[PDB]
């Protein structure tokens, strides 16, 4: 279920909030 992946991503504009 590579789609998913997308998912990932919001972990990089996550920490841009921290």
């Amino acid at each position: 279920f590579p789609r998913i992946w997308l998912h990932n991503l919001g972990q990089h504009i996550y920490e841009t909030y921290g």
